[PDB]
């Protein structure tokens, strides 16, 4: 049921989490595709999951993923990987109906 | 049914940039208390409409509020405004499927 | 009717008292991120029973979390949990029509 | 129709804010009662607004005038006072449906 | 017009007649609580109908109760489901005009 | 089955023509705006049904979105109908298992 | 699973991009006719790849085989080849869910 | 097994022949158009059966679909009838490992 | 009684399992210490029949309860709960006579 | 009852660890006058508590204090808070059959 | 009865004793490991001898055997020895309900 | 019930008596070291039946033991043995209900 | 409850105490009998004020009062205060659960 | 109530008979001593009983003893015994508020 959703959720932010990880050692120049490499990967498996297990959570995926990959795609590439990852984590926030989406 | 959500999405977005408006002509350490009077208002008959035309959205409404307000409320006195609005513009988009939520 | 609104209001009660025993043996400074975790899955739940079956309880009960997670929000660390539960189970009772809404 | 509830709720907070004004002087011992006799007498006439501008909103402000009630029912004479004005104002942010219900 | 509130206390009496005969077989520790139990849900729908059927009705309704639930907090336990019962039959004679208002 | 997902399709491009017809009395300067505006509105119905019908075709939906938006999205403004018309129409017959994705 | 894909796309790509540059010293006349004869070796591997280790994936592959030989047969000798690589790379693009089809 | 791919084989025939069926009333010029557009949409459901039961009959079927196809294709509009089924019913016969693929 | 020991060592790994499950929606970060609290319970009730039901298996039980306290401890915040569940596993094993102690 | 003894160590803390607290303020030299005096108060109850819900740990919760009491009372008066402090914070890990009994 | 206990612990104090002579003149740096390989070897047989005299002894062993290893786990090796040692011979005294745990 | 209570008060000060006969021979010095460890055994045995019998008894009794304990701990080597005896026999008398707790 | 208990023995220490205050400026001769004089007046209160606060703390007190009045019965007139207040001190700590009742 | 004191001396005046019973056969030397051993036992319970029951007579109840044993601890060895009943029997007779307090 709604207990699906959340906990695919989850497998995304933790994918998330995961690929910005990949990021550590890398150079700010490699950072974005690194990171971008590492997501592309585990997003797929978790977007199919949605389709089979909560249909109705995959456009708000697709939304928060257009919602990282847009504010990236316009962004210096210095600042890129930041646009990315800053838009993601909020926008995923916004579609699991957590209150601060801002910080801490 | 899809379409009634979509209408009250432009009509939030309409108060939403009415009472920015009303900002306008005063100073900056005052923009965000008479944004936030004058959008309080507006917000409620949406709200209200939501709640007989398309229930689903009043969640969904009250989560980019939250984003917002709660932005701005951890916000210094000097950024409340802006914090607000640029949280609230885009978690809107993201509510209504906009893929470009950042900007031009 | 109004049948839906008060069984609604039980199952919020149920989900929040139920999340409050999950409580029982963390230390103090978990309590509060411990009982968050488990109120936030069950609280859904309610909230979608309340999109279908009653429209009208659903602001009434964005209102209540809002009040409790602002109050706790606010809080010193050590009282943040205290400070939720105190002000839902208020908040809740008025919004129930409960004329004692503090304590016995 | 939802403006007219709006209104309500600032005269009925104008009456209690100005029913505790009535306190000004008086010594601790008979704050209460200073400000009960007041404020029911302004209370008496917002009620009657109510009835015929915004039915709805009549047992929602009967609930916020007992929840007010009862708390100072049950406190200590010296407690009397704050505990009413604490879950008046906490009771009518709800029915308000103001986030922050609880302070700055 | 008139006719409106007749009817509603009409139900309403119907209402606390019915929960006082929930209290029948249950032994004289326990019948306060089930009467209240299965009066505090008949009583919402009573109320509800007079918010949208005879708006003035209502806060006499609240007076009444009131009447009833103050006068059984403050007795004994043996003796709160008598005290409530004594009060609500007669506030609600007076309420509904009747010259009567003890017994026979 | 599979039926549902051809139907879909069909509808999709039934819009999309449609939302084009809009665009013929428009000069250059307002074609894409025009377009797109009409467009927006009639696809969420479809994405909606898809959602429903058949959810895996979503993702794919999103895709040709995507694709058509994209292009037109770096495309001088002259050219920005004519960029998101010509993708969308063959992303469309791509995921649609149509052979000549080209022109006759 | 949903990886199989992933690899077999890449593998696609490879084969496709080595025989685009068997085309590097071709004079323009021959370039189509070169590259479509070392694609066809290399493409075989990888359908049959697919339809043991992703079948699912093998007719969207044929798809995009198709738009690309049927842009190209339809083309003027001195376009095929671009014809075909063009809608090729697209084509591939979509099937793999990649948001910017058109070019950087 | 391979009695999967026999099975398939029957159905795409029976969808095959059924199609050929719709063009019976309709005049030569219209015989083309008629068949194409009732055999696509059987066509499809084939190929999926195919894609999950016998994925290594799929690449085969594409092969009898291009064929056919491809045949009509570069024929003069009054011929592009007979040449499809022509060309489809041999080609299946081959795919098929009928020794008599030309006729009775 | 050998059948003792079984049983318990049943009973111990119920009680691990359902720790395990408490950490059901808790983020990450917080995991860790959320199974640790409901683990630390349920062990001391195991522990304590241990000692009248099967003594010898305490030591053993106290060395696999070390193994995955030890391993924890050493590890770096994200990876605690790993590193305990599977020490805990893989030493109960070993202790239980299971001849696969790590994985299918 | 294996749970009311742990309730009761946690009771213990907390009333330690609030008397610890009431040293907040105060200088060196009056700290373990101050905490002692809080301390003595709620310590009565927590033992009290024991002697009718878990006998068996009252001799245990006497071992605490004692080491605690005496641990103090044999150092020199700038030390006798922190040797409390620390001699019964470790000697109720103890007790409790907590593992780490030192520090983090 | 209690006396298997009492006996039991003088074991352990003694076979304690003796690991610490065996340090007798080894240099400091080798102290501790020299302490625990000779400390290791007794050990083991009295917590054989407690698992079939006094079982409810064991897991209060374990704990001051915990105690000792994990304070001079965390320690500087130089402070290793001493580390163990102290927190041995206090949590020792507290298991045996000894009320000086500290010294003299 | 209160005659287990008295039982093992008679038991308590039976310990004490024989322990204090094990000092008859041994010179003074030696007098108190020679009683207390005979007293030490003998009081948990003691101890552990009042934690079974009389669990109220068990606090008292910690009470006595520090109050002799304590007394000989802050006297002279010399008046150790004394302090000791005659604190303990009075305060035993004393929780004995014994109205003369001095002597003869 | 336990706390009515403790104020109480404050209080009679205070009782106590203050008799003794009485005696500062009287020679030897008067001393006991002032004293004693002094303190049955306080004692009578106190001892009420337990017959209702605290009944079970009734016997004890009247342990303690015992315990000083025989220990003066029996000694010499010029003894007689000095043994009251040093038995009475001493019992009053040990009915109070205090550790050492000795001296400082 | 009153009944319970009533009830309560009974019991007491029982006891004393009993014991009183015990020295029917044991020559004067040894009476006293008999008979208070018993009395003492027997005693305790009654007393308790009082202190649940009627908390007012426990004071009335140690005065008699106290009258008792007092008269007796002044007595010469030979009149201890004669005096004890003597004084116990009539004090009791005048807390029971019998008007014959001496003989028949
Ligand atoms: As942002
Ligand atoms: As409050
Ligand atoms: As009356
Ligand atoms: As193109
Ligand atoms: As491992
Ligand atoms: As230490
Ligand atoms: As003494
Ligand atoms: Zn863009
Ligand atoms: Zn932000
Ligand atoms: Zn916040
Ligand atoms: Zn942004
Ligand atoms: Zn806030
Ligand atoms: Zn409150
Ligand atoms: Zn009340
Ligand atoms: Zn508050
Ligand atoms: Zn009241
Ligand atoms: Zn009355
Ligand atoms: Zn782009
Ligand atoms: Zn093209
Ligand atoms: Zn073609
Ligand atoms: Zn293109
Ligand atoms: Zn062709
Ligand atoms: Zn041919
Ligand atoms: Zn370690
Ligand atoms: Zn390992
Ligand atoms: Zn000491
Ligand atoms: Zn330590
Ligand atoms: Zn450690
Ligand atoms: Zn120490
Ligand atoms: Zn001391
Ligand atoms: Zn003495
Ligand atoms: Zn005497
Ligand atoms: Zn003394
Ligand atoms: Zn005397
Ligand atoms: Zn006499």
């Amino acid at each position: 049921a709604t207990t699906e959703e959340q906990k695919l959720i989850e497998d995304v932010n933790a994918s998330f989490r995961a690929a910005m990880a990949t990021t550590a050692n890398v150079p700010p120049a490699d950072k974005y595709k690194t990171f971008e490499a590492a997501f592309t990967v585990s997003s797929k498996r978790n977007l199919a999951d949605a389709v089979s297990k909560a249909p109705q959570l995959v456009p708000k995926l697709d939304e928060v993923y257009n919602a990282a990959y847009n504010a990236a795609d316009h962004a210096a590439p210095e600042d890129k990987y930041e646009a990315f990852v800053l838009h993601f984590s909020e926008a995923l926030r916004i579609i699991a109906g957590t209150p601060e989406v801002h910080a801490v």
